[PDB]
Parts: structure tokens; sequence; C-alpha cells
RNA sequence: AAGGGGACCAGCCUAAACCGUCCGGCUUGUCCGGGCGGGGUCGUGGGGCCCUCGGACCGAAUCCCCAGCCUAGCCGAAG
């Protein structure tokens, strides 16, 4: 079953990553432990929007940075 | 059971795509979710979106009025 992890775990996976577990682990365990969540549509859209967000919020500076960089150095 | 002969006769509304808006969630957005409104309803497939050409007749199963009908009655030939 696949889960959208909310934290690193060990031997498991990385934060925000799509593994496959049992059902059980993830209802019984990491499900109601906050540690995951399932990756329905709905916020596998949610995962991707937030990768796409933090990219974006990423390229700007370094974008405006490279703009005072043009600034500097001159 | 099909088919044939008859009785009756009538076909519609949605969900989803896409759009608008409100509400709240938090993990801040081109976000997810819940309302509501628009859109859409089909098998010669249909619908959405994007270009591109073209801008009155239908009509309810709802509502209103009316006739007609029911719930009392009345006239009615000639020893
Ligand atoms: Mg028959
Ligand atoms: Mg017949
Ligand atoms: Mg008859
Ligand atoms: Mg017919
Ligand atoms: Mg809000
Ligand atoms: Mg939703
Ligand atoms: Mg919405
Ligand atoms: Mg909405
Ligand atoms: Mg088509
Ligand atoms: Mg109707
Ligand atoms: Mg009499
Ligand atoms: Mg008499």
């Amino acid at each position: 079953m696949k889960v959208i992890l909310l934290e690193p775990l060990e031997n498991l996976g990385d934060v925000g990553q799509v593994v496959d577990v049992k059902p059980g682990y993830a209802r019984n365990y990491l499900l109601p432990r906050g540690l995951a969540v399932l990756a329905t549509e709905s916020n596998l859209k949610a995962l991707e929007a937030r990768i796409r967000a933090q990219a974006k919020r990423l390229a700007e500076r370094k974008a405006e940075a490279e703009r005072l960089k043009e600034i500097l150095e001159n």
C-alpha cells in the first residue's frame, strides 16, 4: 500500500517519499502516529504542488542572488 | 423467450471534465477538502477545453383559470 512519509524513517524511506507498506502497518501504526499519509490522488497533488512551490521558492533565490551578484563583482 | 396481433403511449434529471464563488484545513498555495451556482447528460459515441464560421421556434409530468364530473335536488304526456 502506497503512503507518503511525513518523516524520515529508519530503513523505510525519506520525508515526502512515497513508499510501499502492508495495509496493517499503515492503518494501525504509521497513519495514527502522524508518520505518514495514504498516497491518495488528492494529497499526491498536494505533495507535488509543495515540491513545486519549494523548487520555485528556491529558484527565486538563485535568481535574486545572481542579480545581486551582477551588481557586485562589477 | 424472440417474433406477430392489440391496449396505452413520453420521456427526463444528475455524476465527472472545465469555470465561478463562499466556507476551513495547515503542510501556504497555481493547495487539498466541504457547500452552492454555472456547464453537461450521450452510442451515427457524447461531453469538456481551445481556435474557427452561424444568433426565433419547441415546451412540461409544475402552477393558474375554465369547461366537464361528484357530493342535495327539479320538470315530466294521457280516463
Ligand atoms: Mg413481446
Ligand atoms: Mg407486439
Ligand atoms: Mg381498453
Ligand atoms: Mg414509445
Ligand atoms: Mg481561506
Ligand atoms: Mg474537492
Ligand atoms: Mg476548490
Ligand atoms: Mg467548489
Ligand atoms: Mg468527442
Ligand atoms: Mg419534468
Ligand atoms: Mg313528477
Ligand atoms: Mg303522470
